[PDB]
Parts: C-alpha cells; sequence; structure tokens
DNA sequence: GCTATAAAAGGGCA
DNA sequence: TGCCCTTTTATAGC
C-alpha cells in the first residue's frame, strides 16, 4: 500500500456504490415486466421494476418517470457499468433511453485495523459523535463531522463506512478514525 | 434471519 | 407535507 496517501497502510475495500441516472424519458413499467426475463415488478410493493445483471453484479430500480437506481456494484466504474448496461436494455425494449445525469450517491467500504476496541471507552471519550447500544447493535455509530461520514465500529477491528459521494471521503474519514481507534485498542 | 448505517428513486397515507 | 417502504453491502449478536 502506498503509504503516502494511506499512512495507516490500510486501503479500505469498496463493498457497495448506490448511483442513479436519469434515462429521460417515461416508461411502462408493466410493459417493461412483461418483456424482460429478468425483471420483477409489484406495484402494490413498491413502484418500481427490479431488474438484475450478472456482471457486473448488481440491482437496478427501474421508474416510471425514467429515473433510476443501481446498487450493489463494487467500484464507480462498475455502478456506471451497469448503469449503461440497464439503460440499453430498456433501449432495447423499444423506448428512447439516454443517460442523463448519472451521479454517484453512496459508496460503502470497510477494513479491519486487526486489533480489538474498546468500544465503551470510545464512546464516552467522542460522546458528541457515538451512539453505541450493544444491547441493541453490537456496533458503534460513529457519525463523524469532517469529512460528514458514518462510521460502524466493532470491538473486533472490523470498520464499516459509509455515506460517502467521493472514495476519498471514505478514506479520509478512516484515516481520521485510525489514531482514535488505537487509542482505544482493548489490552 | 433480524438489530443498525448510508444513499437514491416515487406511491401511499396519515 | 413528509415517513415508510424497496434494494444493496460490509459488520456482529440476537
Amino acid at each position: 500500500v502506498d503509504l503516502s496517501k494511506h499512512p495507516s497502510g490500510i486501503v479500505p475495500t469498496l463493498q457497495n456504490i448506490v448511483s442513479t441516472v436519469n434515462l429521460d424519458c417515461k416508461l411502462d413499467l408493466k410493459a417493461i415486466a412483461l418483456q424482460a426475463r429478468n425483471a420483477e415488478y409489484n406495484p402494490k410493493r413498491f413502484a418500481a421494476v427490479i431488474m438484475r445483471i450478472r456482471e457486473p453484479k448488481t440491482t437496478a430500480l427501474i421508474f416510471a418517470s425514467g429515473k433510476m437506481v443501481c446498487t450493489g456494484a463494487k467500484s464507480e466504474d462498475f455502478s456506471k457499468m451497469a448503469a449503461r448496461k440497464y439503460a440499453r436494455i430498456v433501449q432495447k425494449l423499444g423506448f428512447p433511453a439516454k443517460f442523463k445525469d448519472f451521479k454517484i450517491q453512496n459508496i460503502v467500504g470497510s477494513c479491519d485495523v486487526k486489533f480489538p476496541i474498546r468500544l465503551e471507552g470510545l464512546a464516552y471519550s467522542h460522546a458528541a459523535f457515538s451512539s453505541y447500544e450493544p444491547e441493541l447493535f453490537p456496533g458503534l455509530i460513529y457519525r463523524m463531522k469532517v469529512p460528514k461520514i458514518v462510521l460502524l465500529i466493532f470491538v473486533s477491528g472490523k470498520i464499516v463506512i459509509t455515506g460517502a459521494k467521493m472514495r476519498d471521503e471514505t478514506y479520509k474519514a478512516f484515516e481520521n478514525i485510525y489514531p482514535v481507534l488505537s487509542e482505544f485498542r482493548k489490552i
């Protein structure tokens, strides 16, 4: 790892990317669910056609408005690439589908600092950013202000970082928390 | 399973 | 007017 961009020497692994795009045309969801083999639509439950492709492994929520949500990709490039594949399937179904305002909405990453954490203590010292009700959920919820990112910290040293729109925020949030985790290493 | 976290889309309903 | 709901993903105890 490049110790220069990642001083901790640990790089969060990207696990999930959520993006949206505007197909810029009205869609008939019922016609889509009927023609598209790997598409499901239950309006009484959710007003979107749920469609999935194997590569990049992702799930799309396609709306009558032409707007679309792409989930599951492991990278921003994979997410865009997936979003484009769905837009082409919709095109080939007979709709004038474009690709307007593609935007990465959320990036989820995770890593392991490989040492256990004293969550109770970190929670106490960082109360204005922490929520820890172990009887509820075993992880401590750390709502970082700069960058405005949320981290789920576990006793095992495993960390989840979410809420970023740019991978650098994921990286910086982790670099910010790293000395703090060290400060609260369980001995 | 399911507790919790982020985020987007849009229909239903209080 | 504005929350829930659906989907995804890592994490870990119920």
